[PDB]
């Protein structure tokens, strides 16, 4: 309660399903909430981006890297919040960009704290799996409190968080293969 | 409009999502609609079994074979309706039972007409895939009008129905491997 999600896609929608099933209150920020709401779990509140980010302490950024900067107008509402970078870049993206997606996201929102998590977990594993016991999510980032909040949430969702250290480890974590 | 689904599980929930995304009005019958509704797409109307099966012409039976007979008290409401058997039996189940699940279901509800379809399609393919591009659903059963109704529905969902003939083909169709 309340956990935030920015995005409207398969991953957003699977995250929301897992969070709702794990007893969290979920608020989703979408550009087209009317259309997006129809497919999302009823227990999730799908709303406009600016309204979705205002309440939660932890916000999953479930959009592609190319659309990160499109969230910049939310900066004032997001200040001091935890942002979770869940992105699973392609091999080419990984090698093309000097910084990790997580670090790029941190640079866009310097008043937020970024945690890398959930990139190795498939959308269907969120929906169906993992199952409520046993499957490892690598976590990093620069703030201990933020990492613990996301780790506890990972635990509540049935995953097993694995601390990979500071946000500088996000690049290596982003190379880890999607399972499976 | 309206298409019915009996059951509460990952497959039910994925079917509902695909149908809603394809412009159908969906009604779900669950024993625990309050709890079940929370995870289902918002556009689906989740309700009690008896109420769920009263309005639709086509009802997807998305429960395990062992629970088919538990639906017998719905017989009066289900009379003359099309039932879709989507079950994907294990190899052991397939070999253990002389008749196909679809034929078993037909035996339980003689005033209904059964169509075998969707057993080869994974829950994630329903959620995410197939894409809206092709991929092949085997269909059979004994009534041409019923098969056409389910085929149009398959097409609207972005699948490609493949006629496998009468319901006596269901056993062979039930042996077909599940596709990711």
């Amino acid at each position: 309660p309340k956990v935030g999600i920015l995005g409207s896609g398969d991953f957003a929608r699977s995250l929301a399903t897992r969070l709702v099933g794990s007893g969290f209150k979920v608020v989703v920020g979408s550009r087209n909430p009317k259309r997006t709401a129809r497919l999302f779990p009823s227990a999730a509140q799908v709303t406009f981006q600016e309204e979705a980010v205002s309440s939660p302490e932890v916000i999953f950024v479930a959009v592609f890297r190319e659309h990160y900067s499109s969230l910049c107008s939310l900066s004032d509402q997001l200040a001091g919040k935890i942002l979770v970078d869940v992105s699973n870049p392609t091999e080419q993206e990984h090698l093309q960009h000097r910084e990790s997606n997580a670090e790029y996201l941190a640079s866009l929102f310097p008043t937020c704290t970024v945690v890398k998590a959930f990139n190795v977990i498939s959308a269907w594993t969120l929906q169906a799996g993992p199952r409520d016991g046993n499957r490892q999510v690598p976590i990093c980032g620069d703030q201990p409190e933020a990492k613990r909040a996301v780790s506890e949430m990972a635990l509540a969702m049935g995953f097993m968080p694995v601390d990979m250290g500071s946000l500088a480890s996000a690049w290596e974590v982003e190379a880890m293969p999607l399972r499976l």
